[PDB]
């Protein structure tokens, strides 16, 4: 039965989609330690989003499953008779799930604590992390897109997926030949609008492009939207997530009867504030719950914020340098051999990252026997599951195969990089596998990945749901 599987995987790795690609494929029985399959296991390869596996493990190790994140509002002193304060600080400590709703709830707390007037300015404080918004080797053309959002300790998360540092742009067609209507969402009044888009004739081609040109906080909309087209919605990043948070909080204050007379900007709580008055605060859900939308949907901002939070925890430095060393140390401390790990970020977006398939499976084995194994396991996309919060990036892969409902694995993709690594829960024993592909010139080898993962599921005794 073992030689059957090995022959089968060997035949899967023959697929012409892996023409000129390197592939790290390792399968280990986690109960025995038996190496079921190993090809190019020690080879160093970009992991893409599989880097999140290391980040998630480390974050659970360093911060704990029960770790939560805080945001607060501070004035130099409490409001008096007149209910007045001077300057006001919204302070973010790295909550990657901070919503506009949470901002409104804090705005109400500010109101209810007796503030009627912010006579000075409103400042957005994200100094808990450094102001290095983007990893060096990340590509500037990626910057407009949600997965490349700027990293800040104070950032507003959009939606139930908590996509950080973005706004939702809605483009609605008007009459043919009239400008399309562009609604900027949260960044209305914050980001700049450059709407050059038109409504094309009904039945015409949709050529709508929504950009944020590099180094601006302008949403540039170009192209044409057909008169009869459904509205278009896209997540677009903004410059300075904290300042958008500031802007949104300003509106939340005005909405809860708090008049803000000054300006909204970045600034940190001054050193010379002896006893800052916390007028509002908010506590995130615990990391174990945050791990779900992070890992299911592969949230890049979450990963990076978690690296900086690790940096803060191990070193009081909300920093990639410190956080990445913190990941490496936490992984070593877990028994993981990190010899082949090059860490350049937490998300796996950076092309400076390296792993080996051996390292991943090493990690999977180590994570499996950890006190947080289950929260870690629960965060992983489950093959073929319809519920996006269950199936995540594997929602529409391996449906109607033995893998459906059983294989828990993290996906990874970008140009010339693809990865699938996780567990195949066995009525035999729990298998761990890592499939990392670099180089392939055409379609990502998702069917190869699925083929292996399906074969492993069958091998572990599973059968396709019908
Ligand atoms: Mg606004
Ligand atoms: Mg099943």
């Amino acid at each position: 039965r073992l030689t059957e599987l090995r022959e089968d995987i060997d035949a899967i790795l023959e697929d012409p989609a892996l023409e000129g690609a390197v592939s790290g494929v390792v399968v280990v029985d986690t109960a025995t330690g038996e190496e079921l399959y190993s090809r190019d296991g020690g080879e160093q390869l970009l992991p893409a989003s599989n880097m999140k596996l290391f980040t998630a493990a480390a974050a659970l190790e360093v911060l704990g499953a029960d770790h939560s994140f805080g945001t607060e509002v501070a004035a130099e002193s409490a409001p008096g008779r007149r209910g007045e304060v001077q300057d006001l600080y919204l302070v973010g400590r790295g909550d990657p799930t901070l919503s506009a709703e949470d901002l409104d709830a804090m705005a109400a707390e500010v109101a209810a604590s007796g503030v009627r007037t912010v006579r000075g300015d409103l400042y957005a404080d994200d100094t808990w992390f450094d102001s290095e918004r983007l990893v060096d080797d990340w590509w500037p053309e990626d910057e407009p897109y949600a997965y490349s959002a700027q990293i800040s300790a104070l950032t507003v998360a959009h939606g139930e997926r908590f996509d950080t540092g973005v706004t939702e742009v809605s483009v609605t067609p008007a009459a043919e030949g009239e400008p399309a209507d562009v609604d900027l969402g949260a960044a209305e009044g914050y980001a700049e609008l450059d709407n050059r888009a038109v409504t094309g004739a009904a039945g015409s081609a949709n050529t709508l492009v929504i950009d944020r040109p590099v180094g601006t906080n302008t949403i540039a909309v170009t192209g044409s939207l057909p008169a009869d087209a459904a509205p278009v919605t896209a997540l677009r990043t903004v410059d300075e997530p904290a300042a958008l948070a500031g802007h949104l909080f300003e509106e939340a204050l005005e909405s809860n009867g708090v008049t803000v007379k000054g300006d909204v900007g970045l600034g940190g709580v001054p050193a010379d504030w002896q006893d800052a008055e916390v007028l509002a605060d908010h506590t995130s859900a615990e990391l174990s719950e945050i791990l779900v939308p992070f890992m299911k949907f592969s949230n890049n901002g979450h990963a990076e914020m978690l690296v900086k939070s690790i940096g803060q925890e191990t070193a009081g430095a909300g920093t990639w340098d410190a956080g990445l060393v913190g990941v490496e140390e936490a992984l070593s401390g877990l028994g993981v051999d990190t010899a082949g790990l090059v860490l350049n970020d937490g998300s796996g977006l950076s092309r400076g990252n390296l792993v080996t398939a051996d390292t991943v499976v090493d990690l999977l084995g180590q994570a499996g026997s950890a006190p947080w194994a289950q929260t870690w396991s629960a965060s992983l996309p489950v093959a073929g599951e319809s519920d996006p919060f269950v199936g995540g990036t594997l929602a529409n892969r391996m449906r109607g195969t033995a893998a459906e409902g059983v294989v828990e694995a993290k996906t990874g993709t970008m140009s010339g990089v693809s990865a699938l690594s996780g567990y195949v829960p066995g009525p035999e024993g729990e298998l761990a596998f890592s499939i990392v592909n670099n180089g392939h010139s055409g379609p990502a080898p998702l069917a190869v990945q699925d083929a292996i993962a399906v074969r492993l599921a069958e091998y572990a005794g599973h059968q396709a749901p019908e």
